[PDB]
């Protein structure tokens, strides 16, 4: 499950299945993997009401930072995002 | 055409061609299959103004149901949406 | 870099690596080529604050128009939008 949510805004799915929200009023992105029931919060940091989320091919994570008007990313198992 | 719109927020686009759109005013999501002059209203049942939408390989579609703080999806074909 | 974003809402990402924002709050959408430095505007017209925005494998760009209530839609290379 999801949970814990604040009027989430964006979604994403990626070839594995696992869904990656933006839990906009919670200022992160959460994540399911599928066949999981425990979500993960992604290490972004400094979001402001980020508002969409996008999954590329190599499963980098693409956030529209809506409050700080910038676009930042995450690669896959990488804790560092980079603003764009 | 998309008709009655209300707002829209969210947008996804299948392998197909068959466009989703998260028709936020009106409490629903809508699509429009490639090639098709109508657009269907998706089984959703109590969305409070939805605003983000996905469509996996599957054909399965997610959405944030954002004023119930909660993500829901439907299988192709299926009228039962699951909240995850 | 994205730069004079306004409140970005949404945001996608194609198989080449090009990432599309709606830049909301500039009545516009944008995008980043993979390895640029440089983003363009895409050519739409006369948007009202876009919300999402998704893009196919054919590199046509789908954005919801969210203040005129419609979704609208290029192909790529083409200079003139499609209302759907
Ligand atoms: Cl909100
Ligand atoms: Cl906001
Ligand atoms: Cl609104
Ligand atoms: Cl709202
Ligand atoms: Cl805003
Ligand atoms: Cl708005």
């Amino acid at each position: 499950m999801f949970t814990g949510l604040n009027t989430p805004s964006g979604v994403a799915v990626d070839s594995a299945g696992t869904v990656y929200v933006t839990d906009h009023g919670n200022n992160r992105v959460v994540k399911l993997a599928a066949g999981s029931n425990t979500q993960t919060v992604l290490p972004f940091t400094g979001l402001n009401t980020p508002s969409g989320v996008a999954v590329d091919s190599a499963g980098t994570v693409y956030v529209t930072d809506h409050g700080n008007n910038r676009v930042v990313k995450l690669a896959a198992g990488s804790n560092t995002q980079t603003v764009l």
